[PDB]
C-alpha cells in the first residue's frame, strides 16, 4: 500500500553503461526525437507491446503518444489504460520532449509504464 519502485526489464537486461551509450547516440543522431522505454506495470493483465524501445518525435503530445500506444497494444475497447512516468500520470498536453527533459534517467532514456490501474503496481 503506497508507492512501489518501477522495475524495467530494459534496465535488468542491459548494464547502465550500455544504456547510456545508446541514449546518447540516439540524442546525437536524432535531435528531434527522444528515446523511450515502454513496459507493463505489475499486476496488470495486459499484453506486452511487440517492442519496448521507441524513438518518439519531441513535439508529439503525451495525449497523442497514448493514442498510438493504446492502438499498438492488443486491448479491447472496454479495457482501461494509464501511463506512469516516475510513479505519476503525465499531463496529456505535455510534449514528449518536455516529459523527457524533466523525467529521463541518467542513461538519457525516458521510462514509461502502463497499467489498467490508476496507481503504478496496484
Amino acid at each position: 500500500p503506497g508507492s512501489e519502485f518501477m522495475k524495467f526489464q530494459y534496465k535488468e537486461d542491459h548494464p547502465f553503461e550500455y544504456r547510456k551509450k545508446e541514449g546518447e547516440k540516439i540524442r546525437k543522431k536524432y535531435p528531434d526525437r527522444v528515446p523511450v522505454i515502454v513496459e507493463k506495470a505489475p499486476k496488470a493483465r495486459v499484453p506486452d507491446l511487440d517492442k519496448r524501445k521507441y524513438l518518439v518525435p519531441s513535439d508529439l503530445t503525451v495525449g497523442q503518444f497514448y493514442f498510438l500506444i493504446r492502438k499498438r497494444i492488443h486491448l479491447r475497447p472496454e479495457d482501461a489504460l494509464f501511463f506512469f512516468v516516475n510513479n505519476t500520470i503525465p499531463p496529456t498536453s505535455a510534449t514528449m520532449g518536455q516529459l523527457y527533459e524533466d523525467n529521463h534517467e541518467e542513461d538519457y532514456f525516458l521510462y514509461v509504464a502502463y497499467s489498467d490501474e490508476s496507481v503504478y503496481g496496484k
